[PDB]
């Protein structure tokens, strides 16, 4: 159900924020997000938080209530339509240090090249080499396993950053180039220099 609005509540503490940041829209009109990682006792999930005014809910200092979101890319979506709000004093929990240190975990680049088209990826990479072109950045970031293109559009274009640095990615989409994989950014895509 892509676009049905999610009653089912799901309970969760959140592991990380992003700054906000502006992304351009399929039709080039520019908008206001940021991304989030949570966590319930058992998963986490990466989150879209497209409804900047949550940003306090989202500090990490309380276990909050999500519902009215979508579901899909196997991430969550809240947006204008969402609710969130601070669980009640016998709804919090603690999530065991497994979930967050597997919430946190990058894919090796050499099993990315081996993964379906379609796929999401989230993940840590170091820069290897940037070429800014008029519309595109190719980021062609590296492991100890491989190396990849990152083609990087609107919000994701010609971010600052040198050889060597470490490049957080998030939401990017996995697609083949002649059996090689690469990671093309979409509306809600981000990089943030680490
Ligand atoms: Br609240
Ligand atoms: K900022
Ligand atoms: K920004
Ligand atoms: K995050
Ligand atoms: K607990
Ligand atoms: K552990
Ligand atoms: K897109």
């Amino acid at each position: 159900r892509r676009n049905v609005l999610q009653k089912r509540p799901v309970i969760v503490k959140v592991l990380s924020t992003t700054k906000p940041f502006e992304y351009e829209t399929p039709e080039m009109e520019k908008k206001i997000m940021f991304h989030a990682t949570v966590a319930t006792q058992t998963q986490f999930f990466h989150v879209k938080v497209l409804n900047t005014s949550l940003k306090e809910k989202f500090n990490g200092k309380k276990i909050i209530i999500i519902s009215d979101y979508l579901e899909y890319d196997s991430l969550l979506e809240v947006n204008e339509e969402s609710t969130v709000s601070e669980a009640g004093p016998n709804q919090t929990f603690e999530v065991p240090n497994k979930i967050i240190n597997r919430a946190k975990e990058t894919l090796k680049i050499d099993i990315l090249h081996k993964q379906a088209s379609g796929n999401i990826v989230y993940g840590v990479f170091m820069l290897h080499k940037k070429t800014v072109n008029q519309k595109t950045t190719i980021y062609e970031i590296q492991d100890d396993r491989g190396k990849m293109d990152v083609v990087g559009t609107g919000q994701c274009h010609n971010i600052p950053c040198e050889e060597g640095d470490k490049l957080q990615l998030f939401c990017f989409r996995l697609r083949k180039k002649n059996q090689m994989s690469k990671l093309i950014s979409e509306m809600h895509s981000f990089i943030q220099i680490k």
